Parts: C-alpha cells; sequence; structure tokens
C-alpha cells in the first residue's frame, strides 16, 4: 500500500466551482466533501481527522444532466452544494440547469434543462445512504446553501436560465419544507437596448444574522442584437454588493440604506455598485467581511478579445474601506491567462487568496498574501501543482481547519478526474488500497 494525494478518481467535466458552495463542510473533526462524479451525479466523501480514515465516496442522487440526449457532453451546472442541518442530516442540492417545460411554466424566469434537486441523508452524520426530497422549485441553477445560528436554512439560486430572477427559498424545519421563492434580483427587458437584465450572484455568511451577496450584471442580448449583430454572448460587467438581515428580512447596501426587493439594475447602479469594470468582461467570485465588518470582494475580469466568452479573466480584489470602495487590482500581477481563487481576510489590510492559475501547461494552486489591503499580493506556498492539467476549485470549506481548506479537481480529460482535499501545505492523503476498495 501507499498514500496518494487524491481521495477519489471519478470526477467528470468541471467537478467543482466556487459558485456551488459549500462544496465541503467541517464539523466535529470530520470534513465532508462533495463533487460531481459519473453521469454528473453528486458524490460525497468524508475524512475523520482524528482517525485518519476516509469514507466514501457515495452517490447521493441521480442528475438529469448526465442523461441528456446529445448536446454538450458535460453540463456541470448541477454539481453539488452541501449543508448539515441542526439535526445532523446532510443535505445535497444538485442537478439543476434551470428546469425544462416538463416541470411546469416557470413564473420567475425561462428554462433550459435539468430539474434542480435536493437529497438528504437517511441518518444523521451518515453519508452512505440517501433519499430524495426534491422539495425546492425544479427551476434552479447555482445552489448556494446557508444555515443561520437558529437553524434556519436559506437556499439561494437563479430561478431558471438567464432570463430569470435570483431568489432564495427559506426553510425553518431543517430543510423538510421550503417557503415559496423570494426574488432579490430582477430580470426584465431593458428599455434602451435589445437585451434583458440578467445577473450572477454569490451569497455567503456575514456577521450576526446577516447574509452578504456580491453579484455581477449580464447583458443578456437578444439574438442578432448588439454591435454588428454579435448577438447573445456571455457579456458581464461590474460588481455589486448588498446585505440581507435574516432577522428583519430587510436588505441594504454597504452604507445601511434599505433596498426594495427585487433589486433592479437601476437601483443597483445607484445604491449597490462596488466596482465598475469598464469594458472588461466579468465572471463573479465571492465576498467575505473583514474583522471590522467591511466587505471584500473577489471579482474576475478580462479583456474582450471577440470570443463568445470574451477572453481569459483574472481575479481582482475590491474592498470597502469604510468610506469608499477601493481596489480592483489583479491578485497575480501582470497575469493575462485564467485565474480563480477564494480568499480569507482578517484585518482589512491582510488578505490571503488560495488561487489557481496555469504556468505553461501546468496547473498551480498557491497562496497569495497581501498586507496592503489588496493592492499587491506576493506568492507564498504552493499547495498542489500538476503537470499537463488544469484545476477546478471549490470555495473555502465551511468552518475549515488548517489541514482541509479547499477541494481541487485535476482536470486532464473530462472523465476520471482525481479529487484532492488540500490545506495549508498540501493534500490530505488516502490509502490507495482503501480508495480502490471504495471506488464505485
Ligand atoms: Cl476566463
Ligand atoms: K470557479
Ligand atoms: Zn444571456
Amino acid at each position: 500500500d501507499r498514500q496518494v494525494g487524491y481521495f477519489a478518481d471519478n470526477g467528470v467535466g468541471n467537478p467543482l466551482a466556487i459558485v456551488q458552495h459549500p462544496a465541503g463542510i467541517h464539523k466535529n473533526g470530520i470534513t465532508y466533501v462533495s463533487y460531481q462524479g459519473p453521469k454528473e451525479d453528486p458524490y460525497i466523501a468524508s475524512y475523520n481527522h482524528q482517525t485518519g480514515q476516509w469514507q466514501g465516496p457515495f452517490r447521493a442522487g441521480i442528475s438529469e444532466l448526465g442523461r441528456r440526449d446529445g448536446g454538450k457532453k458535460f453540463d456541470n451546472h448541477g454539481k453539488p452544494t452541501m449543508l448539515i442541518d441542526d439535526e445532523g442530516y446532510i443535505h445535497i442540492f444538485y442537478g439543476g440547469h434551470g428546469g425544462q417545460a416538463s416541470n411546469g411554466k416557470n413564473p420567475l424566469g425561462n428554462t433550459h434543462h435539468g430539474a434542480n434537486k435536493h437529497a438528504v441523508s437517511k441518518r444523521p452524520y451518515d453519508i452512505s445512504q440517501w433519499e430524495d426530497l426534491n422539495n425546492i422549485t425544479p427551476f434552479g441553477t447555482y445552489n448556494q446553501a446557508i444555515k443561520m445560528d437558529n437553524g434556519d436554512i436559506y437556499l439561494f439560486f437563479r430561478h431558471g436560465a438567464h432570463r430569470s430572477d435570483w431568489v432564495y427559498q427559506k426553510s425553518v424545519d431543517n430543510g423538510r419544507t421550503f417557503a415559496s421563492p423570494v426574488s432579490f434580483l430582477k430580470h426584465k427587458r431593458r428599455t434602451d437596448i435589445d437585451a434583458v437584465d440578467s445577473w450572477y450572484a454569490w451569497a455567503g455568511k456575514g456577521q450576526g444574522d446577516n447574509i452578504i451577496v456580491s453579484y455581477d450584471y449580464h447583458v443578456c442580448w437578444d439574438g442578432g442584437a448588439g454591435v454588428n449583430g454579435r448577438g447573445h454572448t456571455t457579456e458581464r460587467h461590474d460588481v455589486y454588493f448588498m446585505s440581507f438581515n435574516t432577522k428583519t428580512g430587510e436588505w441594504s447596501n454597504v452604507e445601511g440604506e434599505k433596498l426594495v426587493l427585487p433589486v433592479t439594475r437601476e437601483v443597483a447602479d445607484e445604491k449597490t455598485m462596488a466596482m465598475r469594470t469598464g469594458e472588461l468582461w466579468t465572471f463573479n467570485g465571492s465576498t467575505h467581511l473583514d474583522a471590522q465588518g467591511q466587505p471584500h470582494i473577489a471579482i474576475n475580469a478580462g479583456i474582450d478579445k471577440g470570443a463568445k466568452t470574451g477572453g481569459p479573466k483574472q481575479t481582482r480584489h475590491v474592498r470597502w474601506n469604510g468610506n469608499e470602495w477601493v481596489g480592483g487590482d489583479k491578485v497575480i500581477p501582470q497575469y493575462e491567462r485564467v485565474s480563480r481563487g477564494d480568499f480569507m481576510v482578517t484585518d482589512p489590510e491582510n488578505i490571503r487568496y488560495l488561487t489557481t492559475y496555469n504556468q505553461d501547461n501546468d496547473a498551480v494552486l498557491s497562496w497569495w498574501q497581501s498586507h496592503d489591503g489588496g493592492e499587491h499580493f506576493v506568492e507564498d506556498k504552493t499547495v498542489l501543482r500538476k503537470d499537463n492539467a488544469s484545476f477546478a476549485i471549490s470555495a473555502f470549506i465551511k468552518d475549515a481547519i488548517p489541514d482541509a481548506q479547499m477541494l481541487v479537481a485535476e482536470k486532464v480529460s473530462d472523465e476520471g478526474i482525481k479529487m484532492y482535499l488540500v490545506g495549508e501545505e498540501g493534500a490530505v492523503t488516502r490509502s490507495l488500497v482503501d480508495l480502490k476498495t471504495a471506488m464505485p
């Protein structure tokens, strides 16, 4: 036998992403991890830090996205999001790319394919057996699950495909029933151009009973519209910020001004804009508060080189300094390829990213540290590096301990992808004999 750096070897497509979060959660000495496996089904494993033992992976549900007739080989939008409820049941939200006509008429958006789904463990703290609840709307993409101190559960998602509101559904009974969706970002026709307001959001815990949300704007062009008939692209710009007080129900901007829901583009431009990106095209990141309660934002942006996706985008750091939004500098200086990363912040000046980028054809995952509030970062330890590969990463694990902070997928082909749990220094290893016995 020997120890290997990966805990599973069956990921497909992009098995992880920062937007589907948490992908993993630490509780009581156990780190639970989830990722997208064969047929885009959600798989879950766990590591016991005291005994050194891995369990799983086990399949938690059956995704429609892996059973489509034709189309893109892998969809990836239904990779899993995890939550542990106050009774210890593990919930997995997965499978959705906006629903389809067979599910109904979507009253808050359009559709695409794949009903959004919700599985729960049959027993508390036991990842081996699952049951379906599917008690959330099927018209969902981009699940983000948050549990408050009182046990209430909020699931944030886009209520359909592009031309859809962003919503949450709230449960007060440990995820067994959910109230109807509440729209917090509005989609609607623009009156000045042939496009629809569309959004991408990342919701996370704030302090106290607050949830914080960073988001970018998608110019969702009608077919044949735009410059020289360019038509529909992934064009996105800018980054915005707002907060949700879950006790009162009210939303506000960084200065505490209250917002009427759902927030429109016009209100957002007036009240919640955090950093304009000019002509740069964006891909949203994440947001976290510093020790003074001030929001910091990771936003990816890059030059539009004429592709349907614009061009490669690099992570940049933005923060509220107490009086104004500042920043926008790239985390990796002078880097012009693709970078992604999540960050931790303590004092407002002290920010650390765990970021992936490529050097030549090698995939790198390394820590980058700033002590000047994100104007300059310096690379510190590399936690994982693989030749002839690229990495997909999760957001930081909920309540992570130093040994197990982020999930990484070593993309080489689009199947058989090795999955890694990494900490401050490197991977949490697994016995190869154990892994082979466990792999389904
Ligand atoms: Cl990119
Ligand atoms: K990502
Ligand atoms: Zn669109």
